[PDB]
């Protein structure tokens, strides 16, 4: 299945935070409407905020984050939780190697703002 | 509910990060076998971090996040959500006013790190 | 903050179903615009499914759990994950006593269906 | 990443139920300690229940969702969610086909019971 990919709510406000977990350097993009909005490059094996940023979902509400090393597409998990039914969470786990723990890249969206 | 409290694995190092949207000052408290491991104070409206550390689990494997706002403790959300069986996130917003939106205060616990 | 409601699609049909793990007879009330569209009642300690059934959303969305035993309301936790930014589940979890395992009764609302 | 594997505590009994929302015949085998501990069927575009069980989690404590239709393996999307810390829903999406409904055969399993 498709990782990584969330829709929100059309022109809506939104934090995008990445931390890092690897020998590896991440490269992480953060897309909206297909278009890159934010990008954050870091090496760290203590979970090290390589980023954070907001940005707008536009009218598209597409949200996209890839995370590669060195080029290489890392492997995607992701979910959306929402807590009392109004509080956003877009998660993105990440693996870059062979050991399996997905928190090479670490990637949290959040909304609302404000 | 009890809302904010987390059991970890034990002695595991864990990353927590607090994000304000809010016109007051949130005080994140961070508690580990109901002892303050770290505290983080600062104030936004556009989704600041106003914290970042690593911590360790210990013994107990018990983490719990309080917010106050001056002095009042904020209303918490929570949740726990694991991804591919391995990724671990715990999930806090807090409410300070009357607007319900519920990320006054917003921390997010990941592990594990590394 | 509140817990059991959840903001559905408009006018999408969704999935309901409870489960009972109490010896109180746990009733479930679901309601679609604040109208009760179905209720559920039974008793296990051996998550007993009590009931399920196929409603439809309606013009607003809104769709909302209350969990009782013997006319006492049961507290409620809950939260709504979204999977492959497609697959919905809105989660609730039912206290009816001293114990806190939060699993009187259980319930579970999907969608899309079909 | 896998999907559908899920690590309970050992001996644990645990709920697993199944809905379907396709055309073709789902089968759900649910395994515990890599061998198939209960094998539901069904086909419904309606989310009829096809299947639900009490099992135990065993020495291992390892759980994993199957899906397959026509003795072809569906495409699986997974995630566990834990509530005021104390109850777990592990989650199952699946498909079968083209759409990327991902509901095709969808699988809850809760714990604790009793
Ligand atoms: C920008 C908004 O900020 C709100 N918080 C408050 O308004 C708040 C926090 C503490 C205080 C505060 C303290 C002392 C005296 C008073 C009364 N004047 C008030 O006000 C948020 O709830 C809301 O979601 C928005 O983010
Ligand atoms: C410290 C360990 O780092 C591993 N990653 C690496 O060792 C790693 C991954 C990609 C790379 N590209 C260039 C060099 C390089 C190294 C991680 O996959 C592993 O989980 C752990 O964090
Ligand atoms: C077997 C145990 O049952 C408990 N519930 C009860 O024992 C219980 C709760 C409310 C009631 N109202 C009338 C009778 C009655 C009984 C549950 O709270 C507990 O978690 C466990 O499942
Ligand atoms: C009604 C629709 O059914 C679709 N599935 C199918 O049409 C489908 C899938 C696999 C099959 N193998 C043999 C026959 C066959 C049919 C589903 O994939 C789709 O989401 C929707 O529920
Ligand atoms: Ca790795
Ligand atoms: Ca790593
Ligand atoms: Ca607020
Ligand atoms: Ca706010
Ligand atoms: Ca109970
Ligand atoms: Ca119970
Ligand atoms: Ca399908
Ligand atoms: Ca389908």
């Amino acid at each position: 299945a498709t990782q990584g990919v969330f829709t929100l709510p059309a022109n809506t406000r939104f934090g995008v935070t990445a931390f890092a977990n690897s020998s590896g350097t991440q490269t992480v993009n953060v897309l909206v409407n297909n278009e890159t909005a934010a990008t954050f490059s870091g090496q760290s094996t203590n979970n090290a905020v390589i980023g954070t940023q907001v940005l707008n979902s536009g009218s598209s509400g597409k949200v996209q984050v890839q995370v590669s090393v060195n080029g290489r597409p890392s492997d995607l998990v992701s979910a959306q939780v929402i807590l009392t039914n109004e509080l956003n969470f877009a998660l993105v786990g990440s693996e870059d190697g062979t050991d399996n723990d997905y928190n090479d890249a670490v990637v949290v969206i959040n909304w609302p703002l404000g």
